[PDB]
């Protein structure tokens, strides 16, 4: 499967709701929140208007990288474009292809791995929000993009992945051969490295290199910060075979606490080597 | 507007290093004009760079540049004794050069890029003093048929703040919809930190715009950075996402609620900010 | 220049973990020639090798490899039993693989890059101890017509040291103006870190290198790495800069002060430096 060219105009609901133990999520149904948040997904070209309902007792937002939105769906209180508890308010995303300006130059596309998060609780940039819990995935692709069989979001928030206990994984299931996209996310305060053990990806835009003529160095551990965001797709146990592969933040006390998870690549058969 | 042109000639200047109000300290073109950053330095690939190099005040201090060519005797450096005792008087000297076929078969790398140059002396001999009081500046190479911007602005992360101004006190820039906005962004001190700017993106490669269809480098609104790390891009000022007030700001929480924050205020062309109320 | 040849060759070496002085442990080639770094491992794509490794210490200890081929079994972790106890063997298996076309259309990337090993056992299941102890070491991986060097020199940031050496005593590497030098960059432990070289530059890409005039890769002179992060490039000393004591650094000017600093000592022809302290 490759990705169509966008151009549909798209609606969603969205909720903040609160969770067991102080955390708070975002959800597709009142009901439904999780950690992270539902992935959104849309082709380069799409618009699409998130219809946002803020249940919780506290002002919310709904603030998101890379697409285009207008200063009214910034979701800031500073731009007042946040959301009371009880209220609704429609956030509206854009997408756009590259292409070339009047002035000759190439105008980057929307596509790539991004993300949405809360922008007023706690702070005035959401550090309150982000910490219990309120982001989620957004992935935008342009047409004649390769599509996964699944897609794993794996988010280093602080000290945890996805607000997880320590050693609780998340762990991830596939079987040799699938087509895996992970997207990558990192909040709060600490600066991470994503290592993945038996396999590899590009550091370009899609995680995979273009041909022969792409540059970009292959890597399996990379330094990221707060709100970057990257993703890329690895095809399971490709040279490397069925096993339980870990995958880990690779500063020392982080995997030593357990920033840590498995990544069970299962035989055809649904066995797994050693595990 | 237009391209930056083919480089070759040979320019003087004179630099400053001088003390400011509030224990801090600056470079300047001139007596009495040291700035924080320190003045923009433009070159073409090729040019070359005199500086007269003035020390006005009562401490050594240097002048140490990233990226360009330089001899060791323009190092900058107490280590082999390049730095400027107080009171006196130094040429520094800079070359740059274009890319081009090596006889060996490969393709030596250009001068072009964004850099940087800071002190090297005050407080310690890697310049840590100076560099927190102030003594950083961003310097420009171009390469031949580069896209030239309407404006460029210069933001640091210098440990806990940017370019040297109190938490939450800018600064601020300024523009028009549809104005060609060139940002050249330097990171000093101890800590790491993100960028991140509101309503608009750029590519993760030399110019920050991609070169066309087939550049496969990652478009991004946010980057992690360190200690002398500089990169540059151009942006189309409310492109796609029309005026507003624009926040830049270090995505590390902490650092955000503690004032590293700032606007790009992007104007429509009668003036008007739609919901911009302070 | 020189190049790499095509692989597909099957090696065999052994490798020994042993205790070195000071409390310290290293990998070597030879019984009782142990380095830290750990010796330099070069392939080329689609060569395998098998490393008869033996334990001499008296706590288990393991060899994990970055972006090479290998099985379940050559992970080198407790976690799933391929580590290596007191006294004991075990032929760890590294494969490597050559770029090309996917039935599904897509691109296989390559093997080729700077890569390292390192102990996944001591201390901790995640190689703590072991990695700070100094069991750790480069692999380069070479594409088929990739530029060969002159002399390969390997840096490693480790926590607050490099190559686990003691502040302000290098190590410092030789070369004389033109020779082709190759730089491998490791990071390990716990801290970020900002690894600048004075007077030359390289490319943000695979090879450290742009292919030509069509890569538009950020050239460089400074870079963010953290932990387990590695990359390499090829420089030529001194070009168009001259010979030199040529500092090396981390930037975070915390660090530098403290000692993670060290010197590319460039020669003239005729082996001296032009303001130098031998
Ligand atoms: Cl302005
Ligand atoms: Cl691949
Ligand atoms: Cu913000
Ligand atoms: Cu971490
Ligand atoms: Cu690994
Ligand atoms: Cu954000
Ligand atoms: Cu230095
Ligand atoms: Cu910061
Ligand atoms: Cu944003
Ligand atoms: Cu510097
Ligand atoms: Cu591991
Ligand atoms: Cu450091
Ligand atoms: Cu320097
Ligand atoms: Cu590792
Ligand atoms: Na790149």
């Amino acid at each position: 499967g490759a990705a169509p060219a966008g151009g549909e105009v798209r609606r969603v609901t969205m909720y903040a709701e609160r969770l067991a133990g102080g955390q708070m999520g975002y959800g597709l149904e009142k009901g439904k929140a999780s950690i992270p948040g539902p992935l959104i997904e849309l082709n380069e070209g799409d618009t699409l208007h998130v219809e946002f309902e803020n249940t919780m007792d506290v002002p919310v937002s709904l603030h998101v990288h890379g697409l285009d939105y207008e200063i009214s769906s910034d979701g800031t209180k500073q731009n007042k474009s946040h959301v009371e508890p009880g209220g609704t308010r429609t956030y509206t995303w854009r997408t756009h292809e590259p292409g070339r300006r009047a002035d000759g130059t190439w105008r980057a596309g929307s596509a790539g791995y991004w993300h949405y998060h809360d922008h007023v609780v706690g702070t005035e940039h959401g550090t309150g929000g982000i910490r219990n819990g309120l982001y989620g995935p957004v992935i935008v692709r342009r047409k004649g993009d390769v599509l996964p069989d699944a897609t794993h979001t794996i988010v280093f928030n602080d000290m945890t992945i996805n607000n997880r206990p320590a050693h609780t994984g998340p762990n991830f299931e596939a079987t040799v051969g699938d087509r895996v996209e992970i997207v990558m996310i990192t909040h709060g305060e600490y600066y991470h490295t994503f290592h993945m053990h038996g396999h590899r990806w590009a550091d370009n835009r899609t995680g995979m290199l273009t041909g022969p003529d792409d540059p970009s160095q292959v890597i399996d551990n990379k330094i990221c910060g707060p709100a970057d965001s990257f993703g890329f797709q690895i095809i399971a146990g490709e040279g490397v075979g069925a096993g339980a592969w870990m995958y880990h933040c690779h500063v020392q006390s982080h995997s030593d606490m357990g920033m840590v998870g498995l990544f069970l690549v299962k035989k055809p058969d649904g066995t797994i080597p050693g595990y």
